[PDB]
């Protein structure tokens, strides 16, 4: 019986939106705890019968790229940290250490000799070395898509299970810049029992600490019953470094970072150095330290205290291991033997801490509050809100989403078969998963790494895209060739991928033209793949070398097509205008492909000597003063010219869109009769402050509200076709395109911020929707959370991640903007939405990156814009912290994130070609997705296993009967099923053996994983 995620407002002790509405956020000087208060404790709280149990947990934060690349850090730091951890833990049985980043650990362990592997396995098995989280990385939580958070978690944990025989159940996330409830969502469905977070707004830490609500059961915002809850520990202070982890006074705690005495090149900024512990000072030093611990303990409810002991790339040299270990051992020996402290302190691991906390809870010592909400937008001090990284390096943010889809499609397409090892399918998929997983790091997708590190991530992702293409095209060839003809060369490219939106028109000329001609090749097969588990139609386009091309399906049924020119925009450095040029030798052909669920469909493009019966030609109108001619080769319609003017377009029976004379949307009319609803796109710019703190890769510190971009008299290109029309305009730094295909328009911005230093370009929508101070943004592509604009916070605090969409609404009307890339955005006034396109910042923002953001490159951002009437929708009540998409907005998001894949057959003739794959696949209800399909076994396994992650979203009920679909049972998608299990989302633990080998569908907002096993 599925929980209702709409109509029941959960009762939680802390609801972060409500807390935000009540909190004052005053930034007062709290004393040595600058953002807190002077903590007081009663010395008599702890006594012989009630001691404070202190776990000092050594750690080393290892960034998989940040100011050096992964490999540079591995060579210069991490391999030494791990080698010396292995030696020192081996030699010191009571010493402990936690490790989070499995990308580094796997890199290290595979290079170890067998003797050392065995030693390493032993210190893990005996609990000295403990993995925390066990993902490939410690991912960003703002920009990352939940699918990639799960991918990287699975990549690390699958490695750990295979090589270390452990599966962490405690998560450690000390570094991401703000925290998302998507993490406890995924972790709780992946076996976890506990998680730790750190980077939350200093005001939130103060507020929760005052109420001893820093440990809480974190449930999802829609979860009325609480089954999603995951115990969460929030660290209370400003950093995870040693000065901010022993207690509230960093001037004292820094004295207990024994790497800071000088020979290591480190010191304490509070000007009191550590001193080596001796018999003559250990009582005074213990008094100071235990006092810090007892103050920290006042912020929490049990008598078990967590004291992290670590910092970035710590525990590298042997002398550092010694200096920390020996000094802490001297303190523990003293403290634990002095009854008056009533403390027992020891090195521990994270799991040991949580185990002891829950023993205290079970003993009735504490009850923990429940919490829902998120922890964005983080500020670590004053007005320094970390909303810049929601946009920084947007090229790679978009690339993340492209690769996300490519990985899913490559894993799904190749899962249908078992492949010989010679095919290198598993090799290529592992590479692709690992490079995408690496980029989920909190300096990867966030855009907060040095320029050469961003290049390394991009190069890795490019190799991952090539790997996905290889696997996908080999799979299509196999799936659509008569078996007794199939004759693969696993190194050959049978197909090339054609992607219209990455890197994108104006970004890279990467797309192959299908070259047809009477004297070379009459026709070409193309194949579309649909990774979604429902039948799908989508227009697809290809470049062709003639306008006289017609399309057939493989029953030779004509398919209606539209040919349009190939337009490319040029920054004309002679005329100082931005204007489009059309090709005279290549053309776009567009047609509707209809593709089975999780399936493939083949079409044929054929040249003819003149206009074919079922192909139409778009008209083109270039609006500008001072036009010049625009020849288009054989294209049969001459370009028309006019002065700038307002224009209106309608494709099919879809909305009618009206545009200003600058080529920007001004209104949407949903139907013939209905009103022209004002919806106005505008581009604006934010600058940087000339006094005080400067924006950089992390921080957004605008110098006031944005100023409109001066547009001049831009050139507007209108293409009008039966299947697709568009309005494109060359604005300064953005070629802005509105594309209409009969439903909600697609927006594409080719953003080139050029050399505009200290500028952030924002795209705003202005409407007269009476949204007030409310808007909705998504978290990791998984859920939409209610936001409230707070004028008591500065502008940048009202920016939130827009990882896949945002909307505003009133009682009657909603405007949703779906994105194909994570970007930052807000609603800074009633009726507005805005989303940042790019930012170019000359200054460093003091968070360690040591550079601004001056490596911009053109990026094609894509969106869908859905205006809808919502007065008939069953929406959550006014107090509910969630919102939900409509069917149309969800499909529009899927059209961006998981479009059809397009394959062009590379050779002249495809012998044995088949017309379709997957026609018998069930077409599941529109809210269900097969987020992952992954064969889990190599071909030598007698029992093959295939893993599926199913995700059901929740779409609002708005009165559309919309029904009859088939049940999707993933366990029967492959034949000869012998067992069906429900598993954790990482596939690593079987949770239920399923009757009848039937994988039941999941409830709204739930995600489940199943593994089918097959005997043949
Ligand atoms: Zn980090």
């Amino acid at each position: 019986q599925c929980q209702d995620v709409v109509q029941d407002v959960p009762n939680v002790d802390v609801q972060m939106l409500e807390l935000y509405d009540r909190m004052s956020f005053k930034d007062i000087d709290g004393g040595v705890w600058k953002q807190g208060w002077n903590i007081k404790y009663d010395p008599l709280k702890y006594n012989a019968h009630h001691k404070l149990k202190v776990f000092v947990v050594p750690h080393s934060h290892n960034d998989p790229g940040w100011i050096q690349t992964f490999e540079e850090y591995y060579q210069h730091d991490t391999k030494h940290i791990l080698s010396n951890a292995l030696r020192h833990l081996h030699d010191n049985p009571e010493m402990k250490f936690i490790w989070a980043e499995i990308s580094y650990f796997a890199r290290f362990y595979h290079d170890l000799g067998e003797n050392k592997k065995l030693q390493m396995k032993s210190i893990v098995k005996n609990g000295q070395l403990e993995f925390v989280t066990g993902g490939w990385v410690m991912p960003d939580e703002a920009n990352s898509h939940w699918r990639n958070v799960l991918l990287q978690l699975t990549e690390g944990q699958t490695w750990l299970k295979q090589f270390m025989n452990v599966t962490p159940t405690a998560s450690w996330a000390i570094a991401p810049f703000g925290h998302s409830p998507t993490m406890p969502y995924i972790l709780q469905k992946s076996g976890f029992k506990n998680m730790l977070i750190q980077r939350t707004h200093y005001s939130v830490k103060k507020e929760l600490a005052q109420q001893r609500q820093l440990e809480f059961l974190w449930r999802q915002i829609w979860d009325n019953k609480g089954d999603t809850a995951l115990f969460t520990h929030m660290m209370p202070f400003y950093s995870y470094d040693i000065p901010h982890t022993c207690g509230p006074d960093p001037k004292v705690c820094c004295q207990f970072d024994f790497k800071r005495m000088g020979s290591f090149g480190l010191s304490c900024p509070w000007k009191v150095p550590p001193r080596t512990i001796s018999d003559q000072n250990v009582a005074a030093r213990s008094d100071l330290l235990v006092d810090q611990w007892k103050k920290k303990a006042e912020l929490y409810r049990t008598n078990v205290l967590l004291i992290p002991l670590g910092d970035d790339f710590r525990f590298k040299q042997n002398t550092e291991w010694d200096v920390q270990r020996v000094n802490y051992e001297r303190l523990f020996e003293h403290i634990n033997s002095q009854a008056h402290f009533n403390v027992q302190a020891q090195f521990g691991t994270l799991q040991e801490y949580f185990d002891a906390v829950h023993q205290a809870e079970r003993a009735g010592q504490a009850e923990f509050p429940t919490l829902s909400g998120d922890f964005f937008t983080y500020a670590d001090r004053s007005d320094n809100y970390w909303s810049g990284y929601y946009t920084s390096r947007p090229y790679h943010k978009r690339m993340d989403r492209v690769l996300m889809h490519y990985v899913r499609a490559a894993e799904m397409l190749s899962a249908w078969h078992s492949w010989d090892g010679m095919a290198r399918i598993e090799e290529r998929l592992e590479q692709a998963r690992r490079e995408l997983s690496l980029f989920q790091h909190h300096d990867g997708i966030t855009g907060t790494a040095k320029t050469h590190v961003v290049v390394d991530y991009e190069q890795r992702m490019q190799e991952a895209l090539k790997a996905c293409q290889m696997v996908m095209q080999q799979s299509v060839y196999r799936l659509l060739t008569k078996p007794s003809i199939y004759s693969p060369d696993f190194s050959f490219s049978y197909f090339t991928l054609d992607d219209s939106r990455w890197p994108g028109s104006g970004v890279e000329d990467s797309r192959t033209t299908i070259i047809l001609g009477e004297d070379i090749l009459p026709s070409k097969h193309v194949v579309m793949h649909n990774t979604l588990p429902h039948w799908r139609e989508q227009l697809v386009d290809f470049y062709v070398s003639s306008p006289f091309v017609s399309v057939t399906d493989l029953a030779n049924n004509p398919v209606e097509a539209q040919v349009s020119p190939v337009w490319s925009w040029h920054h004309d450095t002679l005329t100082k205008t931005i204007h489009p040029q059309g090709s005279t030798t290549k053309y776009r052909i567009i047609f509707k492909a209809r593709v089975p669920p999780m399936g493939l469909a083949t079409y044929v493009l054929t040249i003819s000597d003149s206009k074919p019966e079922h192909t139409s030609y778009a008209s083109n109108l270039l609006l500008r003063k001072n036009p010049t001619s625009l020849p288009l080769g054989q294209y049969p319609e001459d370009v028309k010219f006019g002065d700038p003017r307002e224009i209106s377009l309608r494709v099919g029976n879809g909305p009618t869109l009206a545009f200003s004379e600058q080529g920007l949307l001004k209104s949407i009319q949903l139907t013939q009769d209905s009103p022209h609803v004002p919806v106005h796109f505008k581009f604006l710019k934010y600058g940087v402050r000339s006094h005080g703190d400067r924006s950089g890769a992390y921080l957004f510190l605008p110098n006031g509200p944005a100023s409109p971009v001066e547009l001049g008299q831009p050139v507007v290109l209108v293409t009008k076709g039966k299947l697709e029309s568009s309005v494109s305009v060359g604005l300064p730094s953005v070629v802005h395109q509105t594309i209409m295909r009969g439903g909600a328009p697609e927006i594409r911005n080719l953003v080139d911020i050029g050399s505009l230093d200290n500028t952030e370009i924002v795209m705003r929508l202005e409407t007269h929707i009476d949204s007030g101070d409310i808007f909705y943004t998504d978290l990791n592509g998984l859920q939409f959370i209610k936001r409230r604009r707070l004028d008591k916070l500065p502008l940048q605090a009202n920016y939130y991640p827009i990882p896949s969409g945002m909307f505003i609404e009133d009682a009657n009307t909603r405007l949703t903007l779906l994105t194909g890339q994570p970007l930052g955005g807000s609603s800074l006034a009633s009726g507005e939405l805005e989303i940042m396109q790019d930012r170019r910042l000359a200054s460093d923002d003091e968070r360690g990156l040591g550079q601004g953001v001056l490596d911009n490159k053109p990026v094609l951002h894509i969106y869908r814009l859905v205006l809808e009437k919502v007065n008939n929708c069953v929406r959550p009540s006014k107090l509910h912290p969630a919102g939900y998409l409509t069917s149309a907005a969800h499909k529009a998001s899927q059209s961006l994130l998981d479009p059809l894949d397009k394959f062009i057959f590379a050779e002249n003739e495809w012998i044995g070609a088949q017309g379709q794959f997957g026609g018998d696949h069930p077409s599941a209800r529109e809210d269900l997705d097969v987020s992952v399909m992954r064969r889990l076994t190599k071909s030598s396994a007698k029992t093959q296993r295939v893993g599926y992650v199913l995700h059901r979203t929740n779409l609002m009920q708005c009165g559309t009967p919309e029904e009859h679909t088939q049940k999707l049972d993933v366990c029967h998608l492959l034949p000869n099923v012998a067992r069906c299990e429900r598993t954790t989302l990482t596939f690593l633990q079987n949770l239920e053996h399923l009757d009848g080998m039937v994988a039941p569908e999941v409830c709204p907002m739930e995600t489940a994983a199943y593994v089918s096993s097959h005997s043949s």
